């Protein structure tokens, strides 16, 4: 054969390629779909189909997401770091829960795509990167210590059970409320 015995698989199914899955298929679905590539996979990880289930069921109970997005990019591009760091801040300020979790990753997800929607091309792997490296840096910690990615993914993925479906609405209930006031993003 050309290749095999001297490739070796590149980019493993981590944290950067579960990013890059959620963000991927939420931009490739509302804005890069021109770029087809990032979201070409679906929910199919031990993390994928954790993440899939949740950001759906956020987005349907958010009534407020494309909103700061808007509000963000209404004025200029460029300084959404602080903005972002300072809600995320806010965000893990004390519950990076499950279902906190979501909008995490929600956050910059829909703010990528509405990015891709404007003059905000390279502010997307900005928010990519922003989003990685405080996960990569302090979510995953708790998310280790809590019961891992695999735990969300039976939280709502093929094993959601009825008991881990109130247990992340309970879960919520104390920790989306408790970093509620983390709307830094609600600009005009």
């Amino acid at each position: 054969g050309p290749l095999g015995s001297m490739a070796t698989p590149a980019s493993a199914p981590d944290t950067r390629a579960l990013v890059a899955d959620f963000v991927g298929y939420k931009l490739r679905q509302k804005g890069y779909v021109c770029g087809a590539g990032p979201g070409e996979g679906p929910a199919a990880d031990p993390l994928h189909q954790a993440m899939r289930a949740a950001g759906d069921e956020f987005e349907t109970r958010f009534r407020r997401t494309f909103s700061d997005l808007a509000a963000q990019l209404h004025v200029t591009p460029g300084s959404a770091q602080q903005r972002f760091t300072q809600v995320s801040d806010e965000l893990f300020q004390g519950g990076p829960n499950w279902g906190r979790l979501v909008a995490f990753f929600v956050f910059g997800a829909a703010l990528c795509a509405e990015s891709v929607n404007k003059e905000m091309e390279p502010l997307v792997g900005q928010v990519q990167e922003w989003m990685v490296e405080y996960l990569e840096t302090r979510l995953a910690d708790w998310i280790h210590s809590s019961g891992g990615w695999a735990e969300f993914t039976a939280l709502y993925g093929d094993g959601a059970l009825e008991e881990a479906r109130r247990l992340r609405e309970g879960n919520w209930a104390s920790v989306r409320t408790v970093l509620t006031g983390a709307v830094a993003l609600g600009a005009l």
